């Protein structure tokens, strides 16, 4: 048996993991879409082919370091890389490119003379916040600076306060108008423009830093497909960044990054303004108990799988990967779990970007995600979904419904949607079916935004549209028919579900057909 | 709110069942067929007018008695009043006629001379059973005379012997190789001729009567749309019915009633030779206790509804209104439990044929199964079908599935079906959705035979096929829309599920449309 | 070649368990619904009512429709003398509750012109005046109609159907004054004398007891009844005008609120909260709303009487052609399987007790047919779905009683043994409905009478004295119980069985839990 079918087919949850099975090869096809951040050990060409082989699917820029001019150049070469397959339009595979944006910080100020001196700080001794600029330049054990002038509207007498990547600790033990009096909790070695977190505060910084509006913009130029926003906390956050891309911007989809508690609690709101959701658990494990992450992660993942909305898995899924050819079991498994949770991407940070190890990284996260996209309990998943989804008359998604359980009805090699804006195939990827929609587009853009979403194979149609309506979508479906053969996702003979529309321009697509590959 | 919706929501079947409500009104489509079986009180074309007009979809002709001129007769009849609405194609429903066999029986001999007089049997009082030939003519109070020649060998001292439709009761006190010595439980009128059960015995008699060849030969002769077949017992006997109608008849729905303790316990082998079921509830419950019914009508209705073949509910379920113009509470709950059970039919028998109110027993039939038909608990019931479906790589199947669900989601006023042999109605009716299927269909036998399953509408297009193969299917579409309009199951607006082929011919139906009504 | 129905109550779907249900699966040997049959002429002999009892009676309803006090003060004693016959062997002994069912107010009509036995004959279409004035009392022809609802005009609108004689004369009213109604004819017949009318739609204002009533409940009261059947509950003002009627002295008396007719339905939830029990009414109301539509009303209300935990009823005609046959009809025996697969707690006979040719057929009838239908249920998810609807709660009694239930699927227990008082420990068990009868074993007799209106509850009546230590006297009423479950064949010596007990004498302390084989005793 293959596929984890016979798991597939339990009554129980219980008994669909008591039948998972390591002789039960998966399918080709792999549903969950790859974010690589892409740094020094991955901007060559040369590399970036070998990553789109591997099985990148976007590629991500990472604006907390390096300049435009760097990056400009991060992206010509991306580029170069896609567009080396352009040659033969059945394999070519898009590859997105997203800029992640440094958003705002709290930095500490510079360690007595030199940025290299370090001060050694001990449990349960005194060390005081000033604001006042005179410090910024001599920070010892007794005296801190920081950059965030408004930090004593936004804390009480108890609040802790994180120092470099929450490894230091203070708690504060009197405010003042100017000044903070600090125990620390946690010892260590202090040194110089470190970050600094206010866990459970409602940190007052802007939407997007004085450095974001402009690397916004850059973005704009640049022509890239999403946007990762920094430390969304509000939904006015996520709306200032939609002013900030403007007009020109419109249609490249901001993904909020939940970077802490005030995130958490305002998730709602938030996904409700969002294009989609990042889970950062890095920054997020440092503003809230790193024992508690599990609980955003998949409270998150739920509430975007609900929503239709697409969800980002990011940090450290296999971190030891940066120096090491393969990962730790944890690693493995947080990986199998993330695709299980219903995660939409699974991310790539220092593994690809700095990391010794960039192509295995990128090869591991295919592995995993294929294997685990196989152990889905697809009966219940499918089942819950169905039962919460609201009622409408909208064509569209009874259209897409109808699909997505057709395709289970006859384990179908694929759905293919000839779609203009993408609308069609999200419709039929919030629905979570087993096989993969290939989605046939003469949009680009549209081809690329598309790996945002669980199982979506976009995929670019560059002929010329034909005299008869009729004909081009006849000739749209058997370009998919052609991709999906090459690809080896079904032979002549398996059965495919197709959906079409009934008139040409967006959001007329209704019509479902059961076809036999020929 | 209307159709009982806001009871299908309910998350469990307790929740379902405490907010059925008596203020929320069901759609005009009633579902479930109704059968009547024609007679004295029916059989004139000025009142068979009024049974169609009242809802009646089959016409049932019991051969227990009538000679062959006489059902001749129903049949011209039933045509006549029938054809009187053909001439508006939008309005006109088809009416089937079935011939129900008289079927193997046991029957005793002539009281003192005469066959006009009468005993009286005693509570209490001893009655020896004879197959002695001599007492054929002669049957007393004391002796009892039967034509079944191996009832000695299939019964022991304990049995039940049923006289006159189980309205006498005897119980064997000892057992010869050629005589029975019986005590009456239930004391009564006994009278010439009178048939008998032997409940739980394995009666032996061959699968079809010489009577039964001859009528069966009739059927095909009179061009009858299906046989109810009497006191099918094993699969032998379904293959020997299906032999006598031969090749002439092949295309005559076989319906295998089940009639005893056998034909329960064989129910599988029998289904599964059978092209639908009937549950014989009054011969039933003469031949197994009457307490234990209810499980056989479940049971059977409950496999049927798995295998997606046609199940009957027969007998008494209206009968106070052979006497009265109004049921009992009762018999209204009967219906309405038959019809929650999943029966596809439900069926009249002294009812309309005899009975003093056929008009008022049509009409509360289709009342009271179109109230059931909203307080199904689809959710479930749809979950459950989905769960239990075969995976099968056959398009129409996929396409039916796909159709039910999107119906499902948009609440469509109707599945549209064009179907040739009405098999792709089948298999969108055997998922059960709330919505009518409309079956378009130009084969009139098709139209007839889909009566058969739960929710087909089918209507009858009697123009010639013109010009182009898609304006031909067009047409037929936008026919069931005039339909669906004109009877009240839409309107303008309103959306709907159609379900198209590829290329003309039966199979090939693969094109789900979610349109909206003209 | 299983039994009591085990393979389907294992299938994963309910569809599968409708697939599996058997008819070679023979029942266990106890029948859990209770059976309620009104007593009357061919029912009121002691001799018949020894027969009655043995057939499985439980409690006898008196209709206070008709009959004289000094008629029902003699069917009770009759009731009585058969129960307390068997009272020598308290194993065997089983209680029988007796029920007052009240007339309930009324619409009725006067007597056509001259003789009462005369009628009238109504024609599809014709006009026919309602007046209220007396003078037409006596005097009542096809053209002027007279009732007795003084209040008519102020409860129904131009456009509302009248219902005379038991809804088959239908008129509906085309202009209202202040003291007269003009209808018109929809649907012709008879029109008799002191025929009963019915105002579907109408919230009529008739007090919640009419001045019979008030005193046919007082004799109730004085005759030591177990339960009312209070008709025509509409609102719950109503059930407490009744408990006030009752009051102090028959405050113990559980009042059951007989839904029949719309206002009942629109308002069942304030009503049943306000109630012990609920009975539906089919009869009378399939004159108040569409019969068509009754089914729906039944099934809502077992439903929302099982999520609340309160008895409910099934009555009117469900076995009504054993008022002249010696065997019931397919849909009858249908309608009563469905009415206990449906949750009933008691299923009821009328007629077919009361005044029918078979009295024992109709009782012995509904005992096959509750105990193959209790077999019958899909407990799975009944149980599951019962337990997710259950809130919270910090309650011993409660968290006792499920796991009592649970653990009683476990085993296949025989059977669940409390020890109650007030019966409440009894109730709480039966509210989620184990396959296993629960024996409760009370030394208080109204306690034993009012237990058999509960699913699954067998009174059982210790007539003992107090034994010294509590421990022992504890012990002793179990070892009752075991004997009882023995002697009726609800199991035998090694079988497991659940007993629920309490930590401390007196009520609401039930908190122990204990699984226990059916000893050598
Ligand atoms: O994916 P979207 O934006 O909903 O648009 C889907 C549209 O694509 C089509 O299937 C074909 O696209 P064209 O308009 O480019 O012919 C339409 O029929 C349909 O309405
Ligand atoms: O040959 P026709 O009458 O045009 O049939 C066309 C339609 O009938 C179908 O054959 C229906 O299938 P069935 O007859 O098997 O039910 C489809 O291929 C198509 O939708
Ligand atoms: O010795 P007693 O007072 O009869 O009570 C025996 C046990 O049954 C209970 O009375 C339960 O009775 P209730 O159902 O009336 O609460 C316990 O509280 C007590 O332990
Ligand atoms: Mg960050
Ligand atoms: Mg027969
Ligand atoms: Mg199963
Ligand atoms: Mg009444």
């Amino acid at each position: 048996q293959t596929q984890q079918l016979h798991a597939a087919m339990a009554d129980t949850f219980l008994e669909h993991m008591c039948r998972l099975d390591i002789d039960s090869p998966p399918i080709t096809a792999r549903n969950t879409g790859i974010i690589c951040t892409i740094g020094p050990a991955s901007r060559s060409v040369e590399t970036l082919k070998e990553m789109i082989k591997s099985g990148m699917n976007v590629a991500r820029l990472n604006f907390s370091h390096g300049t435009h001019e760097y990056h400009a150049e991060t992206i010509k070469n991306v580029r170069t890389a896609t567009e080396s397959f352009a040659s033969d339009p059945i394999l070519y595979r898009p590859v997105a490119v997203a800029l992640d944006t440094k958003g705002p910080e709290i930095r500490t100020g510079l360690i007595k003379g030199s940025g290299t001196a370090e001060v050694e700080l001990k449990k349960g001794a005194t060390l005081k916040i000033t604001l006042d600029n005179a410090y910024m330049e001599k920070c010892d054990e007794n005296i801190l600076w920081l950059d965030y002038k408004n930090i004593c509207k936004v804390v009480e007498v108890g609040s802790k306060i994180y120092v470099d990547d929450g490894l230091i600790s203070l708690q504060v033990k009197q405010k003042g108008a100017d000044f903070l009096v600090t125990e620390v909790e946690n010892g260590g070695s202090l040194g110089s423009k470190k970050g600094v977190n206010l866990p459970g505060a409602a940190v007052d910084l802007p939407a997007v830093s004085e450095k974001d509006i402009q690397d916004l913009k850059f973005g704009v130029e640049q022509d890239v497909d999403m946007v990762f926003a920094s430390f969304i906390r509000k939904a006015s956050d996520v709306h200032e960044v939609r002013k900030v891309l403007g007009e020109k911007g419109k249609n490249i989809k901001i993904i909020s990054k939940i970077e802490n508690h005030e995130g958490v609690r305002r998730f709602d709101e938030i996904l409700e303004a969002s294009d989609g959701i990042m889970v950062a658990r890095g920054d997020l494990g440092i503003e809230i108990p790193a024992e508690k992450v599990f609980l955003a992660q998949k409270m998150m993942i739920g509430r975007c799988n609900r929503a239709g909305k697409p969800v980002i898995c990011a940090t450290q899924m296999l971190e030891s990967m940066i120096k090491k050819p393969r990962p730790t079991r944890a690693e493995g498994s947080d990986v199998a779990n993330a695709v299980l949770d219903g995660a939409d991407c699974i991310m790539l940070s220092g593994e690809t970007a700095k990391g010794d190890y960039p192509l295995e990284a990128v090869r591991m996260q295919h592995l995993i995600a294929r294997e685990a996209e196989a152990a889905i309990y697809h009966l219940q998943l499918f089942e819950e979904l169905r039962r919460l989804a609201p009622i409408t008359s909208d064509p569209t998604e009874a259209t897409a419904v109808g699909a997505v359980e057709a395709s289970f009805k006859c384990c179908s090699g694929a759905i293919i949607v000839l779609t203009k804006s993408g609308r069609s195939a999200h419709q039929v990827a919030r629905y979570r079916p087993r096989a993969p929609i290939i989605a046939v587009t003469r949009n680009p853009q549209t081809a690329r935004q598309a790996h945002l979403y669980r199982g979506i194979f976009p995929v670019l149609c560059k002929d010329p549209v034909q005299e008869a309506w009729a004909e081009d979508v006849d000739l749209r479906v058997n370009f998919a028919m052609n991709v999906g053969k090459a690809r080896g996702f079904f032979k002549k003979g398996d059965v495919v579900i197709v959906l079409t529309g009934w008139r040409p321009g967006s959001g007329f697509t209704n019509t479902m057909r059961v076809v036999p590959v020929p």
